[PDB]
């Protein structure tokens, strides 16, 4: 038999300097239990790569650094954007095997987020919390730990997938004859969860043709929505700036007022802090400001540094991510989102999403 | 051979306390020409019926009052909910046959709007000037004249949709059995138009399966453009409320939005003037507002009475209709709308919305 949740439990970083407690797993016991337990390899995929910014991220670089030199096979993936430090993790970790990932080379607009941990084909982390030291130490993240060997080993098929954009010679990210020679698998859908949890993947381009585009998967779960829906995002704005042009995408900004205007839904949004320097965002708080005094919709915004992707949904259904709900990530990034419909579980985010939003970073929108 | 632009001619009503002026057929000359060609009969379609309202109104009323008594059959469909006058028409024409109709017994939301006249097989009014006194004198109205035969039989087919809703016994408002039997028929959709004009209908549930919907036909058209969008109706806000709830429905209204950030489109909105108590079309105006600074998009509002509901796109693609880009229209009422590619045809309405643009009546929204 299947254990109900997978073996998950929520795993988050909450700074000293914030009012943030709970007494779930913190980001950096998770990342120190993975490395301790591992006895194979330890795959590591986000966007940036930077441990040794805070005290804490430091020391799970030299846990790392220490299995690597254990025999461990330590695979990094970061996107050829945060190449910066590629010189200075090399210098300190010459046995961890570093790779740039570019799955974009056609429009150089994709980036891979990750984002997440898996060992041994046994343990893993998927969340938003990056292999920075910031993600480990003073920023919050929000995340989930299984050390269920067929959820963990479902995992790694996706980091199979992401190193095969390395930028070297003949691969994915070069040729199309070993890109769409690539086995892009899955084990469990949305049509077969294991134990309530599965994996939603972006981009596209990258689904195969069993994998589901997380894109579908969020926007039926905001349609398909009776009671409540509660987001913790950085913005649910629907126009992002890719470069020099503005690019328009109101895909899950329109499923979430649909939502409120014409099912009545519950809806309490906690964004990040609006900019006058991008007054776009103004109107497009303004026009979710109005809708606060009739339809069920809040919106309330922190200025802390946050990476939580968290939705919620009726109370039957959770989201947790590494992608913002915007057009540029949902059609361009390269991310694996964590899904869950394991009444316990969504019921331990819920309490999450109940604690930040009456948080003293939590501000209700004033304009 | 056909003739180009199926001889089709602008119409549109100017009334003298306006500055607008044109050389165009007025209303009122019109549906005179109609009523003294006539030698089989006149079918008109609107709303609502009052003639009498106004001088010229009255006028036209007496015209067809001669003509239903030397013979000519007179059939005058307006929707169940312009019934007061009912009693007051019928005293003063006891030769012509009203017809109340009610084209969704299920849901009572779709209305009937026309808009339109035709006459004989030969030849037809469409546009935005209901069968009232007031849209023939005092508001400001366009719509479309042709004497083409082919023409104006394929409009005759619209009335023989909507003449089967009447409120009397069997019929296809109240039975499913002489509804599903009805041939929906039509000779020009966009795949093949008459001369570069075809007409769109509405709702779905009456298309039968040949006849276009409008809101596809207007929704590509708005998606294919290139240079220009040209938009004088009502208003352009995603949100309608119907009788006690509210209604979100961004289909039109983020098509043109993507038009100008995606694609750097033109764009000029001349809409109704926006109110206090509805705030949410000042959030919507705020919105439009906002993207004047930085994209090509332009809002001017008017107070006047004024049924134009006019979109061009590029000046190759002229679109006048009785709807108003919004939810409850577009997915429930019934109308016909006039569609033409004819250069000659598009660069007069481009005339016309320049006219408009310009008038001391359209003024720069300020917020």
């Amino acid at each position: 038999s299947v254990p109900a949740g997978a073996k998950c439990r929520l795993v988050e970083t909450l700074p000293e300097n914030m009012d943030f407690r709970s007494d779930h797993l913190t980001t950096f016991e998770c990342f120190n239990e993975i490395i301790t337990l591992a006895k194979k390899y330890i795959y590591i995929a986000s966007f940036c790569c930077n441990p040794l910014s805070t005290t804490r991220g430091a020391l799970i670089f030299d846990k790392l650094k220490e299995a690597s030199e254990k025999g461990i096979k330590i695979i990094v993936l970061l996107d050829e954007r945060g190449k910066r430090n590629l010189g200075e993790l090399q210098s300190h970790c010459p046995d961890i095997n570093f790779i740039t990932v570019n799955i974009d080379k056609k429009n150089n607009v994709g980036l891979l987020l990750g984002c997440f941990w898996v060992s041994d084909d046994e343990r893993c982390y998927v969340g938003n919390a990056s292999f920075t030291g910031g993600s480990i130490h003073t920023i919050k993240t929000l995340g989930v730990y299984s050390d269920y060997p067929p959820l963990a080993t479902d995992l790694r098929r996706r980091f199979d997938t992401f190193k095969a954009f390395n930028s070297a010679k003949n691969s994915a990210a070069n040729l199309a004859s070993a890109a769409a020679a690539l086995p892009v698998s899955t084990a469990y859908h949305i049509k077969n969860p294991i134990g309530g949890v599965f994996f939603t993947d972006s981009p596209e381009h990258l689904l195969g043709y069993s994998r589901d585009l997380d894109t579908d998967v969020v926007i039926d779960k905001l349609k398909s929505a009776k009671t409540s829906i509660d987001i913790e995002h950085l913005a649910i704005v629907p126009t992002t700036r890719v470069d020099g042009n503005s690019y328009y995408w109101p895909d899950i900004y329109n499923s979430i007022i649909e939502a409120a205007i014409n099912r009545g839904v519950k809806i309490r949004l906690l964004v990040g802090n609006w900019d006058k320097n991008d007054v776009y965002s103004m109107a497009t708080a303004r026009s979710l400001d109005e809708l606060c005094v009739q339809n069920d919709l809040s919106v309330k915004v922190f200025t802390i540094q946050n990476n939580t992707k968290l939705l919620i949904v009726d109370d039957e259904y959770v989201h947790i991510t590494s992608a913002n709900f915007d057009g540029t990530h949902y059609q361009n990034h390269g991310f694996v989102s964590f899904n869950s419909i394991d009444k316990q579980l969504v019921s331990e985010a819920k309490k999450i999403f109940e604690r930040d939003w009456v948080s003293s970073h939590s501000k209700s929108l004033k304009i």
